[PDB]
């Protein structure tokens, strides 16, 4: 049989010659408010047939999830202080490309590698020239995505080296798990947020002689996922007070949670690295040549998936920042700058992708690690 190498290099598709990829964790849905269980979905005939009818879709998520598991286990084996952020992202991405068997828009990287540090929670990846080095005391959120046929896995974990952050990571992990347990068909999104927050705030942590109650970052959220659409328009709060809109059968969610020792609110900060075409904007004729060319490059290589400046650089593009600004100003592309709490704060993140299948809830990105 074909077996994965160390370091990993064999495409997931070659490890499963039959074309059937491993299921993630399958869960009976939670009891409804009545006390009534969801054990009926497990066998039911109409649900089973409706589930089977989307089997090729779930299978594509599963392939992408297996790639995510293998990549992240590899990353955790070598990520160390002293490495530059650029070296970390490049090493990660090279492996992800190999294991997903990158093939244009058919299979690839769904969005840039997040490696946000310390008070910064999300949407940091280095641009060219960034000399930032990972430190012993750093708290680094590794957030990367894979996709097959635009079926996206968004899954993330927090890397530390100093044990002082262990309880902060435990809090956020537990909160994410709680959100995943709460989730289900017909579950109100606001209830998921309230449940996440109750858990997260049940924790207190001590870091360098100061104590904190872990705060959810109120303006960060989980999100539904659509084909080639990382944020499909439904938001999963991580605090109380959200919308009572319900989760639906067949939806896919990224259940993310973020905890902070700061304000518990992020703002835009630092140079932008992440961008993505606006999904709702259609064809716009462009005559300006550098801007036309860049848009063509984005359409060919990314479509509606997110990208970063380093990914443009790697395609041979240079001196494109004004064209990229033009596309932003035109509303064709949106910038997604780093999102950071106050200076001196610490932030942590865990995230999984879940499939609300007719027969069960599948935590498709679950591993033995988290
Ligand atoms: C998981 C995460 O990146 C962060 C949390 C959430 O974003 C917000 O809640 N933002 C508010 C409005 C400040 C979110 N929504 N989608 N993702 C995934 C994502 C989006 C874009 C991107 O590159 C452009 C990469 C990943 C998130
Ligand atoms: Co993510
Ligand atoms: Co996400």
């Amino acid at each position: 049989p074909k077996v994965q190498t160390d370091p990993p290099s064999v495409p997931i598709c070659d490890l499963y010659p039959n074309g059937v990829f491993p299921k993630g964790q399958e869960c009976e849905y939670p009891p409804t408010q009545d006390g009534r269980t969801a054990a009926w979905r497990t066998t039911s005939e109409e649900k089973k047939a409706l589930d089977q009818a989307s089997e090729e879709i779930w299978n594509d998520f599963r392939e992408a999830a297996e790639a995510h598991r293998q990549v992240r286990k590899y990353v955790m084996s070598w990520i160390k202080p002293g490495m530059t952020m650029i070296e970390i992202c490049e090493k990660l991405e090279d492996c992800s490309r190999k294991l997903i068997k990158e093939n244009g828009l058919n299979a690839g990287l769904a969005f840039p590698t997040g490696c946000s540090l310390n008070n910064c929670a999300a949407h940091y990846t280095p641009n060219a020239g960034d000399t930032t080095v990972l430190q012993y005391d750093d708290i680094c959120k590794i957030d990367f995505g894979t996709h097959i046929s635009g079926r996206i896995i968004d899954c993330a974990f927090t890397v530390t080296f100093n044990p002082k952050y262990d309880t902060l990571l435990k809090a956020v992990k537990d909160a994410t798990n709680t959100g995943i347990k709460c989730a289900g068909i017909d579950v109100r999104l606001c209830d998921v947020g309230e449940a996440i927050q109750e858990v997260m705030e049940s924790y207190e942590v001590e870091i360098d002689g100061k104590t904190y109650q872990v705060k959810p970052i109120r303006n960060l959220n989980g999100h539904s996922i659509g084909q080639y659409r990382i944020h499909a328009g439904k938001t999963v709060p991580i605090v109380k007070g959200g919308e009572a809109t319900r989760m639906e059968e067949g939806e896919v969610y990224a259940i993310e949670t973020f905890g902070s020792t700061g304000k518990g609110v992020v703002h835009d900060d630092m140079e932008c690295s992440h961008y993505m075409k606006n999904f709702d904007v259609g064809h716009v004729p462009i005559r300006l040549p550098r801007t036309k060319h860049l848009l063509n490059v984005i359409n060919e290589n990314f479509g509606t998936l997110a990208f970063c400046r380093r990914w443009l650089d790697r395609l041979g593009e240079s001196k494109y920042l004004m064209a990229l600004k033009n596309l932003c100003d035109l509303g064709i592309v949106d910038p997604y700058p780093p999102l950071c709490d106050i200076k001196g704060s610490y932030t942590a993140q865990f995230e999984h992708t879940i499939l609300l299948r007719p027969t069960c809830k599948e935590v498709v990105s679950r591993g033995d690690d988290y």
